C-alpha cells in the first residue's frame, strides 16, 4: 500500500499564481500522504480570506464598470459629473475612468466610487436664468425689458440655431426683502447651454441698462 | 474498480458561466478521481467569496427596484426628489433610474443609493408662502393688503382652476428684529404649485405697492 | 443496488421559488446519484450568500416596522418628524411609511432608514416663545407689556380652550450686544401649538407697539 | 429495517415559531428518512442567516438598555440629552426610551442609537455666565458692577437656597476687537441652573444700567 | 444497546446561562439519542450568531478600557477632552467613564466611543495668547506695551509661582486687512493655564489702555 | 500500531512565522496522536480570524498600489491632489505614497485611503480666469480692455511659449446684484497654468486701471 | 475499552488564558469521553467569535504601528499632524502614540485611527506668504516695497542662516473686489518655517508703512 500510495500521489502531482498553486499542491500531497491537515487548512484559509477581503475591489469595480457600460451611461468625450467633480471623460479602463477637469487636472476615478453620476450629452440641455430687480421697480417695465432682451437674442442667427422651440417666460418667481426675481427658461441642443446662457446674460445687461431697470440695492434707516 | 471509477466519472462528466462551470467540473472530477481537494476547495471558495461580495450589488439593486415598484412609488414622467437632486424621471431600468434635472443633466441613480425619495405627483400639492413686512407697519393694514391680493388672484379664471377649496390666512407667524412675517396657505392640483406661487407673488408685490406697505429695512444708530 | 438507488432517488424526487427549488432538487439527486457535489455546493452557496446579503433589507425592514408598531409610535394621520423631514403620515405598508410633507411632496421612507423619529400627537404640546427688545429699553416696562399681551390672549375665548393651565413667565433669559430676550412658556392641547404661537405673536406685536417698546437696533460709532 | 426506521422517525417526530419549527422537523425527518439534505440545509441556512442579520437589532438593543440601566444612567422624569436632542424621559421600554422635548414632541429613541448621553439630575449643576462690555470701559468699574449684581442676587432669599457655597469671579476672560468678557461661576442644586442663570441675567442688566457700563459697540472709520 | 445508550446518555446528562445550557444539553442528548440535529444546530447557530453580533460591545469595551488604563491615560479627577466634550472624570466603571461637564451635566461615555482623547494633567501646560492691534499703530510701541504687561504680570507673586521659566515673545505673527497680531507664549504648571491666561488678559487690557494702543477698527470709504 | 503511529508522527513532524508554524505542527501532531482537536481548532481559528481581519490592510493596500501603478497614474515628482491635500510626490513604497505639501509638511498616505486622486502632469493644463466689473460700467469697454490685456500678454515672448493655440473670450458669464463677470480661457503646457494665471492677473489689473474700468462697489440707500 | 479510554483521556489531559484553556480541555475530554459536543462547540464558538470581533483592535493597531515605524514616519520629538490635531510626539507605545498639543493637552491616539498623518521634520520646510494691498495702489510700487522688505530680511544675519537659496517673487496672484494679493515664497531649514514667516511679516508691515502702501479698504456708495 505504501508504494501504491506513493504512485497515486505521484500521478496526482503530475496531473497537478504559481506559488499559491504550489502551496495548494503541497497541501493535497501532505493530505493524501498520511497527514490530515485541518489546522494547516485553517492557516491557509485565513490567508485566503485575507486576500479575498483584499482582492474584492478589482472584481466589484470591473462589474460596476461593465454595468455602467450596458446602460450607455458614459462614452469617450462626454461631459460628466461625478460627485463633486465635473469634467470631460478622456479614457476608460477596466478599472477606472479618466475625467479631465476644466482646471487642467486629470482625475482617476475607480468605478466603485461611482454610485450616481450625471451626463450632459444625452438628448437635450436646458437653461433656467434668474435675474434680480430692485423691489421698487415697476414689474411690467422690467418684464417687458427682459422680453425685449430675449427677443433680440432670438434674432442673433448664430444663437437661434441652438435653441429648440420657444422661450418660456415665467414672470416673477419670488420676493426678497430687497428684490424680486424674474425667470426665463429654454431648451437647447445638448452641451450648448452655457453659450446660450452667456449670450442671454450679455443681452440682459444691455437691455436692463437701456430700459433703466435698477439692480437690487440694500436699504438702511438711521436712528 | 479502476475502469469502473473511470466509467462513473465519464458518465458524471457527461451529465455535467462556462469557465466557472468547467472549473467546478474539474473539481468534482479530481474529487471523485482519487484526490481529496480540500485546499483547492479553499482557493475556489476564496474566489467565490470575492465574486459574492462583488456581485451583491446587482441583486440588492434589482430587489430594491422591484420593491419601490410594488409601492407604486415612481413612474415615467413624474417629478421626484432623490437626495440632493430634483428632476423628472425619464426611464427606469432593472438596475437604475434616469432622472432629468432641470439644468439639463441626465443623472443615473442605482436603486441601492435610493433610500428615501419624494414624489410630487401623488394626490395634492400645497403652497406655503411667507412674506416680510417692516416691523413698524400696521398689522391690520398689511394683512388686509395680502387678503386683497389673494382675492384678486382667485378672480383670475386661469388660476382659480388650480386651487382646491379656499385659501387659509394664518396672520402673523413670527417676529424678527426688523420684520414680521405674514403667511397664506393653499391646496392645489398636483404639480401646479409653482405656477400658483408665482402668480401669488406677482399679485402680492403689486398690492403691497398699492397699499403702500414697506419692505423690511435694516436699522442703525450712530454714536 | 443500481435499480434500488434509482428507485430511492425517484421516491425522493417524488417527495420533492420554483427555479431555486428545482436547482436544489437537482443537487440532492446528483448527490444521491453517485456524485459528491462539494464545489457545486460551493457555487450554489456563493449565489445563496449573495441573495442573502441582498434580501436582508426586506426582513430587517418588516421587523423594524412591527417593532415601531408595538410601541404605538405612529398611526395614520399623525404629524411626525423623521430625520430632516416633517409631515403627516398618510399610509403605512409592510415595508415603508408614507409621509406627506407640507410642500405637497409624498415621501416614502423604508423602516430601516427610521432610527429615531418624533411624534407630535402624544399627549401634550408646548410653546416656548422668545422675543427681542433693545438693550436700552426698561426691563420692567417690556416685561409688563408682554404680560399684558399674554393676558389679552387668554381673554380670547377661542384660544383659551387650547391652553392647559397657566402661562409661565421666565423674565429675561439672555443678553446680546444689542438686545435682551424675554420668554413665555405654555402647555397646550396636542397639535395646536402653532395656532397659539401665531395668536401670541400677533398680540405681542400689537402690545409692543402700544407700550412703545422698541425692537433691537444695531449700533455704530464713527471715527 | 424499513419498519424500524419508520418507527424511529415516528418516535422522533412525536418527541418533536411554529412554522420554522415545522420546517426544521421536516428537515430532520427527510434527513433520517433516506435523504441527505445538504443543499436544503444550505437554503434554510441562507434564510436563517438573513433573519439573523435582521433580528440582531432587538437583542443588541435590549442588552444595551439593561447595561445603561445597570449604571443607573437614566430614570423616569430625568432631563437627559441624547445626541442633538434634549428633553425629559417619560417612559422606558425594553426596546426604546421616550424623551419629551420641550417643543411638545415625543421622541422615541432605541437604545442602539444611544452611544453617549448626558444626564442633568446627577448630583450638582453649575452655571458659567459670560457678559460682554465695551473695550473702552474701565475694567474695575464693570467688574465692581458685576460683583454688586451678584451680591444683590445672593440677597434674594428665594434664590439663595439654590446656590451651593460662594460665587467665583474670574475677572476678564478674553478680549475681542470690540469687547472684553467678564465671567462668574456658580454651583447649584441639580436641575435649577437655568432659574439661577435667568435671575442673574436680570440683575446684571439692571446693575450694568445703574453703573452706566456700556454694551459693546461696533466701530468704524471713514476715508 | 438500547439500555446501554440510555445509560450513557444518563451519565452524560448527569455530568452536564441556565436556559441556554439546558438547550445545549437537550441538543447533545437528542444528538446521542438516535437523532442527527444538523438543522437544529443551524437554528441554534443562527441564534448564537445573533447574540454574538449583539454581545460583542461589552467585551470590546472592557478591553478598550483596560488598554486605556495600561497607558495611564485617565484617572479619577483629571480634566479630559473626549470628542466634542471637555470635563472632569468623576468615576470609571468596567464599561464606561463618567465625565462631568462644566455646564453641570454628567456624560456617560462607553470606551468603544473613545478613540482619541486628550488629557490636561500630564506634565506641563502651555499658553499661547494672541492679541490684535490696529494696523496703523506703531509696531515697536505696541510690542513694548505687551512686554511691560508681561513684566508686570511676572511681578505678581501669586502668579509667578505658576509659570515655568521665562515668557517667549514672538513679535508680529500675522497681518489682516485691519490688524496685526502680537503673540506671547508660556509654560505653566499643569491645569493652571487658564488662571495665567486670565491674569495676562487683564494686564494686557490695562497696559494697552495706558500706552494708548488702539484696538482694531473697521475702515470704510464712501463714493 | 502504537510504535507505528509514533513513527508516522515522527516522520510527519520531520517533514514539517515560526511560532505559528510550531503551533500548527503541535495541532497536527495532537490530531494524529489519538486526540481530536475540534475546539482547539476553534480557538486557533478564532485567533486566525482575528489576525485575518487585522492583516487585511497590507494586502489590500499593496494591490491597490500596483493597480494605480498599472494605469500610470502617479510617478515620482508629479503634482497630485489626494482628497483635501495637494502636493508633490516624493517617493512611493509598497504600502504608502509620500506627498510633499507646499507648506513644508510631508504627508504619508496609504493606498487604501486613495480612492480618487487628481494628477496635474498628464497632457495639458487649462486656465479659466474670472474677473468682476461694476454693474454700471459699459460692457464693450471692459471687454475691450480685457482683450487688450490678453493681447499684451501674448506679446510677452517668455509667456507665449506656454500657451497652446489661442485664447477664448467668452464675454459676460453672469450677473450679480453689483457686478458682471468676464471670463477668458486658455490651454497651456502642463504644470504651467499658475504662471500664466499670475501674468494674466497682473496685465488685467494694469489694463483695467488704464482703461478706467471700476471694480465692483457695494451700493446702499438711506431712509 | 472503558479503562483504556479512561487511561487515554488521562494521558491526554496530562499532556494538556488559564480559564479558556481549562474550558477547551473540558471540551476535548467530554468529546473523547463518549459525548459528541457539536452544540457545546457552537456556544463556545459564539463566545470565541465575540472575543474575536472584540480583540481585533489590539492586533490591527500593533501592526499598523509597526508598519508606520518601518517607513520611518514618526520619531520621538517630531512635530506631526494627525487629523484635526497638530502637536509634538512625546512617546510611542505598542498601541498608541502620545501627541503633545500646543494648548498643553496630551492627546493619546491609537494607530488604527491614524490613516494619513503629516510630519514636519522630513527634509525641508517652505513658506508661502500672501499679503493684500488696496486695488487702487500702484502695482510696481507695492511690489518694490515687498522686494525691499525681503531684501532687508535677508540682511538679518540671524535669519539668513535659516533660508535655503533665494526667495521667489511671484508678483500678483489674484484680484478681489477690493484688493490684489502679492506672494513671496521660500525654502527653509525644517521646523523653522514659522520664525521666518514672523520675521517676514514684521518687515513687511514696516516697509509697507514706509512706502505708504495702503491696506485694503471696503468701498461703499450711497443713493
Amino acid at each position: 500500500x505504501x508504494x501504491x500510495x506513493x504512485x497515486x500521489x505521484x500521478x496526482x502531482x503530475x496531473x497537478x499564481l504559481a506559488v499559491i498553486i504550489s502551496t495548494i499542491t503541497i497541501m493535497i500531497v501532505l493530505s493524501e500522504i498520511g497527514v490530515n491537515i485541518a489546522p494547516l487548512l485553517a492557516g491557509a484559509g485565513a490567508l485566503g480570506l485575507a486576500i479575498s477581503f483584499g482582492s474584492q475591489t478589482l472584481v466589484k469595480d470591473i462589474i460596476t464598470g461593465v454595468f455602467i457600460q450596458f446602460e450607455n451611461g458614459m462614452n469617450t468625450g462626454d461631459l460628466v459629473t461625478i460627485g463633486p467633480l465635473t469634467g470631460t471623460v478622456e479614457r476608460m479602463s477596466i478599472r477606472s475612468v479618466g475625467v479631465r477637469q476644466d482646471t487642467g487636472a486629470y482625475h482617476i476615478i475607480p468605478w466603485s466610487s461611482i454610485t450616481t453620476f450625471a451626463n450632459f450629452v444625452r438628448g437635450i440641455g436646458s437653461v433656467v436664468a434668474n435675474y434680480d430687480v430692485d423691489r421698487h421697480e415697476d414689474a411690467d417695465k422690467a418684464n417687458q425689458a427682459l422680453k425685449d432682451a430675449v427677443a433680440e437674442l432670438m434674432e442673433n442667427e448664430e444663437i437661434r440655431g441652438l435653441i429648440i422651440g420657444e422661450p418660456n417666460f415665467a414672470g416673477i418667481v419670488g420676493l426678497s426683502n430687497t428684490a424680486f426675481t424674474l425667470r426665463v427658461s429654454f431648451t437647447t441642443l445638448p452641451l450648448k447651454q452655457w453659450t446660450v446662457r452667456f449670450a442671454l446674460d450679455s443681452q440682459v445687461k444691455k437691455h436692463f441698462d437701456l430700459a433703466g431697470v435698477r439692480a437690487p440695492v440694500q436699504t438702511y434707516q438711521v436712528l
